């Protein structure tokens, strides 16, 4: 099959002018949040993947009554992550596989990939998705208001310049090691110009200048270790200030922090509200991995049920919001 | 200034017969050192970077009297490595800034480097490179007879791809913690065929079916602690075996081995000699950084001597391959 | 920004009926151009498509004619998405689809595919004018029957794109009575070329082609008209010297009916006679026809050509059923 | 593979010299379409381009006539690479049928800046719609065949051309064509091109305000003043320029290359009684006399016979000295 440019997509799937309004100013509140102008909690929140649009939507239609509801203390953004990426071998993703029967059909995968991010933010709900490839990035990430670069990749140079060209927000994610020195670097590195080789809109390969990216931050999300505690989150802050860039960073309950068990989600978010009904002053956002029913499965035969990493369901979702809001409500009053 | 296709290259500076022969069995003869066919030492040794041609051809005419004296013993082949990867300070390498002047002009850098490749290839020296990006390797990697993935990108699940689709050898990295497992994974990874987006010789974007490449193979380069002695080999190869991988590999002498002195490269050498000369079955080969002068200097002014990591000079050279040579016909005689 | 043919291609693929009937009726104009078949093939519909709606009302019409003498014509409907104009005027329904002098040219290149896609899928082969070098990728794979225009047949570029076709082809007289050019024009188009194209995904590139072995000529008058059998063997005579088919087209409208709609009717008539005589030359007539008969210069009424006058539908039924019956005859003996 | 333009861009960059040249002899033959100057353009040169080496040969002898008759004519060297029927040098570079696309505007691009360089315009046939970007940059005089006149997506390219161009009547014989031409050409269209680096896309042209006409014979001859005069009506009868080029080769001199110089006879006269009305002549010239088959014979056609140099000695002194008269008055 012939790989279609950008371009094709865009001209079935033009942005619309309320989903180009939130995704502008989502990505402004956002940058708030980086540079400490606005004390509201980021939440990146939804599956470890997506694999049926359907349940997307309606993951979203309920995320986006909570996303309202608790819009003054906290700033809630959908996970619209494509795939899980692998150390090896189960299912590469939405875009990459969208039958989930090991055909490849990029094609479809992108065009349904658009047409979900589409969908949500003209509903109201803005996205957040992981940027793997250099090439993908082009057909939807006008439709996304956080980026994030992950633990096996914020260490490659291509990934920072990726991010410097950019216009949201991007979360830079410790080494699976636990080292947060290459995710420091990696926000020097993007937020400033460069000449990279990219693909344009149209499929062909090109010099761009880019502008740097000046809204990145880190992502502790554990290592050896979990990371996720005040005094991780001191040292992480005090190293920020050491090379000069934002103290303000995220945590992510799931993955390495939670220790690859999704019961333990609720367990990291109660000792990030703590932080925050304390002091928590350099937190500025939270990740939870959250579907509409909890754990994982193989094969995608329940609905709303994660085929990647296994996520907390729908009521400990409802909890788990309403315990971080009660507490940033708390320290937005100080 | 607009992007030169590959092709434009490719016909200003097509493949001679005798450099694509060269290629083609120089591949094989390290196919056959990488599955442990034939028991000669690869050695990839030459400057850290190439920041001159002129330079780097006379290091290669030398060399070339070497690989031809020790072709019994060592397979040697030169390193051609454009740049060290360097976290915001400094030159970005001779593709990127070919003038050595803080500019980037890329279609002039990438013309170079083909040049100079296919130069080396038809003196009869095959070379070796690092692959960094998606795009670039395009442009001469017709002459390329082994590759590096570089410890950065490692874990990246689309330099893994990149290297799945290369016709030459490659090498991975064992982490910058020291750790061994991501640089197996990705052998893993790089061994089975992928679907992925690339860029074709025409300067298009494109999805690509790669045959996976079976030559893939681990680099001991050191972490916290230095990693080439008799017991991390030992533990290593352990390792190989027990995920179904081959479990011979290559020892960086330079960098974090050498403890980022290069004048300890030889220290390593006589420690990778005396496993040889003992038993040393899993060594496979060995990286070495060689200018024609020892050192470094901040600014091109001396002609041969590097401008990024120090190497050692050509004196120091000729004793180190005379070393190895002696210990590895050593090895083959048992 | 241009859209490559592969974005339309995408979003409209070829279904497999319409890849058959393009097929079947691609062979069955060739045995027609070389004289296994001597059924009348039939090039009719509206000078110009302003509304994608009115054509597929016309097409329905017409397929109901092109059944009930399936035995003795052979009826393609005529989908030209302009007339070429020497002088300020309307651009076609590809360059400006939304009739307001836009410019719009990927919207009309998905409507021109899409109307294209809905005639073969319901039952009607499709022709048209291959006007350039790069639209013809965009919906190629749809038609049954092109043609080259009478200002470009002379064209060497022109007669590269006929060669790489895997239509049948007919190549026009030129506006002096010339038959020269079109003769010649087959002789190049048949021939294989090394010519410089545009590919699927909207890059130039170098193509080989492989000759288009089913082209011919359409007689489209003078000077003087050039429809009755004293042009026709003339021309045939002309054919025979040069080698190549001595089967040919008749064009009804255009300057053989010295310009007027209501004469194309009386080109048939001759014609038929022909026919009814020997007529063993004619392979096909063309005709300029819609749901209602004339012209208009703005478009207020439906299914009225707003280029050159058409007849209307009931004139249509008049002239087919005339050809029919004429070529039943013909085909009899 | 086909190369893009820009491929043949980064290897032959134009020269500052180049930009200069082809900058000021458009602007200068711009003035004899516009009538601010009255000098003849003469376009001469080979039939077709089979050696660069011999055009390089020719061109330094051109040039040394093109400055010694700079006051009186502007000459142009004709640099055509094909003749419409071997397939030319841009298709068909080594003469073989081999058809070496890239080495044939490699090299095509070579000749013509090196050309400029020397000091020596440079005229060609546009007959496609993808090679022109690969030298347009070079060209300071475009023809359209009388094959491609007529055809709308010719006229379009010459309306984003930044050189004149002139427009042949119709192996008819036929004007109206080549007048409805310049209208079109220009205008400003959106049309399909191809861009430098080889995609299909949308140009909006500009217009191209130095167009003209082409007499090259019928039918009958079409050279003389009686013809002359009928063209000029037609040209101000349809509001464009009625000032106009004559081919002193092909039907004019019923295929005769001997009779070239005769045109250029009947030229003169008109130029001397009046001929206020003619601004270019066109005429096929080589180092050598005649035509061949094969190329054996250096500096000698292989498509049209033309006029060796010694009768181009003669018919350009004759029009410099036809046309000082003109000047003169
Ligand atoms: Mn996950
Ligand atoms: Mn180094
Ligand atoms: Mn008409
Ligand atoms: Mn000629």
């Amino acid at each position: 099959k012939e790989l279609l440019p950008p371009i094709a997509h865009l001209y079935e799937l033009p942005i619309s002018k309320e989903a180009s309004g939130l995704v502008h100013r989502t990505r402004q509140e956002i940058s708030d949040l980086v540079h400490g102008r606005d004390k509201r909690l980021l939440v990146i929140i939804g599956p470890c993947s997506i694999h049926d649009p359907k349940a997307a939507l309606e993951y979203a239609e309920r995320l986006l009554k909570l996303r309202k509801q608790y819009e003054n203390e906290l700033l809630i953004v959908m996970r619209v992550y494509f795939e899980k990426p692998r150390t090896t071998v189960g299912w590469k993703g939405l875009i990459n596989d969208p039958h989930l029967d090991g055909t490849f059909d990029i094609n479809f995968g992108l065009r349904q990939a658009r047409s979900l991010l589409l969908s949500l933010n003209n509903m109201g709900m803005p996205a957040s998705t992981e940027f793997l490839d250099m090439i993908t990035p082009q057909y939807y990430a006008d439709l996304i208001s956080w980026g994030a670069i992950g633990a096996r990749t914020t260490e490659s140079q291509v990934h920072r310049e990726l991010a410097s060209g950019l216009s949201c927000p991007v979360g830079f994610k410790n080494g699976t090691d636990g080292n947060l020195k290459i995710a420091i670097d990696a926000i020097g590195a993007a937020s400033h110009s460069h000449h990279a080789l990219s693909v344009t809109k149209a499929g062909h390969s090109a010099i761009v200048h880019t502008g740097g990216n000046p809204d990145c931050h880190v992502i502790l999300r554990g290592g050896k270790e979990p990371n996720y505690d005040a005094e991780h989150v001191s040292e992480a802050a005090e190293q920020l200030r050491a090379a000069g860039v934002t103290d303000k960073l995220m945590i992510d309950c799931s993955h390495a922090n939670s220790r690859k068990d999704y019961t333990r989600q609720m367990e990291v978010a109660q000792d990030i509200a703590a932080q925050l009904e304390q002091d928590g002053g350099n937190i500025m956002g939270v990740m939870v991995e959250s579907h509409l029913v909890e754990g994982r499965q193989d094969k995608p035969e329940v609905y709303g049920k994660s085929i990647t990493d296994a996520c907390i369901g729908w009521g400990a979702t409802e909890e788990l919001l309403a315990l971080l809001a009660g507490a940033n409500k708390k320290r937005m009053a100080r």
